[PDB]
């Protein structure tokens, strides 16, 4: 299986220079957001970035990539944040289908399901988008009126769309599934309900909240309540050619620290 961390594309090395971190940092695969998360704003990209990323990405081993829509962005706001929510989302896949990134992930948001569907497929519309690039939706932790804690409704979300699934770990725990003592069989819950063939990345974070907590808080490997199950999920057999991708603070200690267990798990496949 393949692994990584979420890279920066601020600085003047743009989206080039997270291809170049990833290699540095001897990943497998990494993630990226398409312009800051912080803001609605669009984030130009020239033809000349465009080119550099990918040729950069295939002269270094092609690894895959993912761009996460930022956390603005709620597919089941029933006022204008929807329409700002949608386009953004559309910017998103805009800017992976020009730079060849195969996924792009985002969170349900908060709300009617219907509206949630409604708005990742006007958002695909809006893109032109074709069979490339996918648009993965993430399972929550729930409560509230969060959309997609259970498998069954992020299975509904994507039935007759191109819509594919992104299982969070961290979520999966807060939400109820027992990732810590029984990740095998959250593993069968998740291929029953949506088909593990659908389920093309993982963001592997470990749970700063508890079973069923609905706390959202990620954790670095062995450092949060799920520890060594996050291993079982990495190691399991059904998942041996997906994409992981672990969301938690970066820096030289952290990624050290990340890595050496990541590293640590893969020669145990
Ligand atoms: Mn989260």
């Amino acid at each position: 299986p393949r692994y990584g961390f979420h890279l920066s594309i601020a600085g003047k090395k743009g989206v080039a220079g997270a291809v170049e971190e990833a290699t540095a940092l001897g990943l497998t695969a990494f993630q990226i957001f398409a312009k800051s998360p912080r803001s609605w704003r669009p984030r130009a990209l020239s033809p000349a970035e465009v080119e550099a990323f990918r040729a950069l990405r295939e002269a270094s081993g092609g690894l895959p990539a993912v761009i996460h829509a930022s956390y603005l962005v709620n597919l089941g706001a029933e006022g204008e944040l929807w329409e700002k929510s949608v386009a953004s989302l559309a910017d998103d896949l805009e800017k992976a289908a020009l730079l060849g990134v195969e996924y792009v992930v985002v969170h349900p948001g908060s709300g009617r399901p219907e509206r949630v569907k409604e708005g990742a497929l006007k958002a695909l519309r809006l893109a032109g988008v074709r069979s490339r690039p996918v648009l993965l939706v993430e399972n929550t932790a729930g409560g509230g009126e969060k959309v997609g804690a259970r498998f069954e409704e992020l299975a509904w979300l994507v039935a007759d769309t191109p819509l594919q699934v992104c299982l969070d770990t961290c979520h999966a725990y807060a939400a109820g599934y027992d990732v810590a003592e029984d990740p095998l069989g959250v593993l069968d819950a998740l291929d029953r309900a949506v088909g593990l063939e659908r389920v093309p990345v993982v963001h592997l974070n470990d749970s700063v909240g508890g079973l069923g907590s609905r706390v959202d808080h990620h954790a670095h490997l062995l450092q949060g309540k799920i520890g060594e199950g996050l291993k079982r999920v990495f190691l399991d057999p059904r998942l041996k050619d997906r994409v992981f991708i672990l969301e938690t603070p970066r820096g030289p200690e952290e990624d050290a620290w990340n890595l050496r267990v990541f590293r640590a798990w893969l020669e145990e496949a």
